[PDB]
């Protein structure tokens, strides 16, 4: 059966199934309604920047169809939705000046999800730092952006907080101090190379400290001042790609290791522990910057939850570590790709040339953070697949490879959860065809299709996939 043995009852009671958006992504109205301006609208509007010169000007124009996306999510048998507020729709500045329209959107939006039954879960920050915040401050470079951040999270909290209880912080701030500052190829484009300046040895590592500190002061301000009355949860949502040893070889599961070390435990080190890895701390010395111990117990134990973003997994090859000169946080780890092991690929490639289809590293991650960090209760805050650009309508909805792979994904899930991981819920990305960052609307990630000429939703097999799995 297409289900293959799938269902709620397959699943812990309570358990939460969702789908996820992101503002730039799905709003549209960039620069309408009072919004002022991200640096990936800045970006975007740059020739050359995206795929075909796009941006999410009006992207689903999910803003003014908001009720229609909503009855769609319900009719598909979800119980929750993932999706951000616009640091930049609140304050436009990013500071100073409410905009009292963008409030009234977001109030919209949730009162009509919970009047249907769905529950909000809301991210603070998608990548969408105000533009006025990157030109005034230096944005994630800054330490100030603590106490910025903190005062934007602390309105939404008052504004929004008696109605919305599941919050996160941030969404994959490793990918911001990777391709914002180390590669250079996300805004602001900074790296060693930039134009725009940079730094790839030192200041992805400074973003991701000041990443760490502004969750903690946030999460500060919620607990003393908020959850008293509200009594809700904040979390943060960190990828976590799969890292699997080349062989049983010392140096390969060490560089395995190495690599989920800088990966995930670069966040979850401190947010579990209170400290940074020590291979990190070993390997980065003085251009790792180091807690305080009132800072460390500060970000120890801020989060509620860990979202995990879980998408795909590579095998690694590990070389003797060496002393070498400092050129970027990718070069620090010292490990070696690979993506094929006996002469077969780790799995076959959606339309996203990183994203390989790997149902087992799903359940590689969930196990080894449930061993690893003393089973902290996790929610899965996004996996799904791409297809390409250009496909009819009718190629869109008959998408095969999609509904294989949740099963797949979901199955190993079910496998690591059964074993006795913490996991609290389960979200797809993505509700919809959307703005694929860098790939624009090249890259169809939705379960529910967009015709980006009429703005029409279609769902897709995948959609009644999870319609049959998931009804109650
Ligand atoms: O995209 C859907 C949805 O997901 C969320 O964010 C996505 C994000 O959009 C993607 O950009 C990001 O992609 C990263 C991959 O997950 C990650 O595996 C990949 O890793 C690179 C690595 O950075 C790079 O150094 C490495 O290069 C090696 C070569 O492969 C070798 O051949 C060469 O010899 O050596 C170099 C380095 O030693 O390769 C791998 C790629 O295979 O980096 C990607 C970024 O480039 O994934 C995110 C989720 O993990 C987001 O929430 C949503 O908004 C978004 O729409
Ligand atoms: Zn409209």
């Amino acid at each position: 059966n297409w289900l293959g043995g799938l269902s709620r009852a397959a699943f812990p009671k309570r358990f939460v199934f969702g789908t996820v958006t992101s503002a730039y992504q799905v709003e549209g109205m960039a620069a309408s309604g009072g919004r002022g301006p991200s640096i990936w609208d800045a970006f975007a509007h740059t020739p050359g920047n995206v795929a075909g010169n796009q941006n999410g000007d009006v992207a689903t124009d999910q803003y003014h169809r908001y009720k229609e996306d909503v009855n769609l999510m319900k009719s598909l048998n979800f119980d929750a939705y993932r999706f951000s507020i616009s640091w930049s729709r609140i304050f436009p500045d990013g500071e100073g000046r409410v905009n009292q329209e963008g409030v009234a959107y977001y109030n919209n939006l949730i009162n009509y999800l919970l009047q249907k039954g769905i529950t909000p879960y809301v991210n603070l920050y998608h990548y969408d730092l105000p533009l006025a915040l990157e030109k005034k401050y230096g944005g994630w470079l800054n330490a100030k952006m603590a106490d910025l951040f903190t005062e934007y999270a602390d309105f939404c909290f008052k504004t929004f907080g008696n109605r919305v209880k599941h919050w996160f912080t941030f969404n994959q701030p490793r990918i911001v101090a990777l391709l914002g500052y180390d590669q250079g190829t996300n805004p602001p484009k900074r790296c060693t190379k930039c134009a725009a300046g940079g730094n790839s040895a030192t200041e992805p590592y400074i973003v991701a400290h000041n990443f760490l500190l502004s969750h903690a002061a946030a999460v500060a301000r919620y607990r003393t001042k908020y959850q008293a009355a509200q009594q809700g949860k904040v979390g943060i949502v960190l990828d976590f790609n799969w890292y699997e040893a080349l062989s049983n070889s010392t140096e390969d599961q060490a560089a395995a290791q190495r690599a989920r070390d800088f990966h995930i435990g670069w966040y979850l080190d401190p947010l579990i522990n209170g400290h940074y890895p020590q291979i990190m701390q070993d390997l980065v010395k003085d251009r790792l910057p180091k807690f305080t111990p009132e800072q460390a117990r500060l970000v120890k134990g801020s989060a509620d939850y860990i979202g995990i973003n879980q998408y795909t997994a590579s095998y690694m090859k590990g070389q003797q570590l060496m002393q070498q000169t400092p050129t970027s946080y990718s070069a620090d780890w010292q490990v070696t790709y690979v993506f094929a092991k006996n002469g077969k690929p780790i799995g076959p490639q959606a339309n996203s040339n990183w994203l390989y289809i790997v149902p087992w590293g799903m359940y590689g991650c969930v196990n080894y953070i449930k061993q690893k960090y003393g089973n902290p209760t996790v929610v899965i805050t996004e996996n799904g697949m791409d297809q390409p650009a250009n496909l009819s309508r009718d190629q869109y909805l008959r998408d095969t490879t999609r509904v294989h792979f949740y099963r797949s994904y979901l199955t190993q899930l079910k496998k690591a959860i059964d074993e006795g991981a913490n996991v609290a819920g389960y979200f797809a990305w993505s509700l919809l065809d959307n703005f694929e960052w860098l790939s624009g609307y090249t890259s169809k990630f939705g379960i529910v299709y967009v015709d980006f000429n009429t703005l029409e939703r279609h769902p897709k097999a995948s959609a009644y996939w999870f319609r049959d799995m998931l009804k109650h």
